[PDB]
Order: C-alpha cells, then structure tokens, then sequence
C-alpha cells in the first residue's frame, strides 16, 4: 500500500501502516490480532482514510514477509505499539483491535490510561472463557503435527458456511505465508492470556481506570452469546455492544461501513470534551 511504512523497535524492524493524514485527534490505531497483518485493515481504512490519522503497527515476524523470531506476548505487543506511537509522535489515540488484539487494546488502555486512549473499540473477540471446540482449535494450533487442521477448522468457523471472496482471500492468500512459528505462539499466548486473565471480560471490568468501550460483533450469532454481552451492559455503564450481522468473524472485512460507523461515533464522543 501507498502508507506502509518500516521502522526499527527496539530490537525488532517492523512494518506499519500510517496515512500521515494532517487533522484534529484522536488518531485511529487499528490493531490486527494473531497471524495477520494490516491487509485485514484496507476496506476499513478507506471508509477512515480522508477524516482521521490512521496507524496499524505488525507485530514481530507480523507483515507482507513474515518471519522467525523469539518468543513474546501481549504486553511486548503493547511495547510496540507505544514505541511506534512515540516515534510518531501521536498523544491521544482511539485504539480498534480485532479478536486476540483485544488482549493488546485492554493492555494498552491500562498502560497508556484515559487521558492518551479515553476509549476503545473492541471487534469480533470471544467474551467467554473457551467452549469446547475453540480450546479444542487452540491444542491444535500449539501442535507442530496438526497447526494446519487446526487453522483449517478456524476458518471453518470464521467462514460460518458463507462463499464470501473477501474473507476467504484474506485467510488463504493474505495468511498463506503465516507458519507454526506464528500459529503455534498465538495459540500459546491466547491459551495464557485466558488463564491468567480469566477472560476479556474479567480483563475490562478489572482495569484500573475503566473508560467507554463498545464490542462490536457478527458471532458467534447464538443468543446465548448475545445474552453474555446484555447482562456485561446491564452491569457496566461504561461497556456497550453491538451485533452487526455480518456473514463472517472480519466485520473489519465484510462490513466496513458499519465498524466505521461505530469508530466515527466514539472519535466524534472524544472530540466533544
Ligand atoms: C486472524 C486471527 C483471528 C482469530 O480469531 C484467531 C484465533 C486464534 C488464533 C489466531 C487468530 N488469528
């Protein structure tokens, strides 16, 4: 893309988008999860280009030529991502994350605090401690014989039985180049960051200072899900949610017009005081 961008981070050269877009805060940092990249990002960054500042940093062995490295989890993920902030020298910022970039968004609001990242938007990420099928995908992912079954029955479940190009491009072209070295970390760090942490809903509502954060999500579609999501509202004043009814896990993808609606929103609700 014409705003990709290449920078040294401490010990690591990673790749980042950065639309240098000269305008009021705060600037949209959109943070991909595990074994992708800022591809996932291109429709959602259009719908945002014009109005906002937008940044997507990769996470280490993260990019168009992913590669080997150490070991490292959420909280370097965080590192990164302030490090690359501080080069760009970006104050206040309205952080999106897709699934497993959750772990990093509810980080980064702890460690940045609510004058730098007053709220946040969290998409498509499983409120709920593992079910079954998904620990299931993760043991998978965490094995060097079965990575690949594993990352085929999460596309399986991303897909939702849906013939949709987009999504399907992005995880069997954009993640092709991904191996176990990325699929077998994120399912270390994931299975971690939900036992240490509980869930992403014990990680919110245990933040020190809590600030607005809606989840917008397309499944899963049952109402036990939904259900999970209204009683954690019905709880916290600060959270909100909304089903977005799109055929896939990448509403970033398959419905763009709708998360910017919801990003629009909060940038807006920041700008106002
Ligand atoms: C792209 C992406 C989405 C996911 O829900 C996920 C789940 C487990 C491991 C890695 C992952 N990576």
């Amino acid at each position: 893309d014409t705003y990709l961008h290449e920078t040294l981070v401490f010990d690591n050269k990673l790749s980042y988008i950065d639309n240098q877009r000269d305008t009021d805060g705060p600037a949209i940092l959109l943070l991909p999860g595990w074994c992708h990249d800022h591809r996932v990002y291109k429709y959602l960054i259009q719908e945002l280009d014009a109005d906002f500042r937008v940044i997507v940093p990769n996470w280490r062995g993260h990019g168009l030529s992913p590669s080997e490295v150490p070991d490292f989890g959420y909280q370097e993920q965080v590192k990164d991502a302030l490090e690359i902030l501080d080069q760009l020298g970006v104050e206040t910022f309205l952080p999106v994350s897709h699934a497993h970039g959750g772990w990093v968004l509810v980080e980064l609001l702890e460690q940045a605090g609510p004058e730098r990242a007053p709220r946040g938007i969290i998409m498509d990420w499983l409120m709920w401690a593992p079910k079954p099928d998904f620990a299931k995908s993760l043991t998978l992912l965490k094995d060097p014989e079965r990575w690949r079954e594993g990352t085929h029955g999460l596309f399986d479940v991303w897909l939702d039985g849906h013939d949709e190009k987009r999504v399907r491009h992005h995880l069997l072209e954009e993640m092709a180049d991904y191996g176990y070295d990325c699929w077998g970390r994120s399912g270390r760090v994931i299975e971690d960051a939900y036992g240490r942490n509980g869930s992403p809903m014990q990680m919110m509502a245990n933040l020190t200072k809590t600030r607005p954060i809606r989840h917008i999500f397309s499944q899963p579609t049952e109402p036990e899900y939904e259900k999970i999501n209204s009683d954690f509202a019905e709880q916290h004043p600060w959270f909100s949610y909304a089903k977005l009814g799109g055929p896939t896990h990448f509403p970033a993808i398959d419905v763009p017009d709708r998360a910017a609606v919801h990003i629009r929103e909060f940038a807006t609700a920041i700008r106002q005081g």
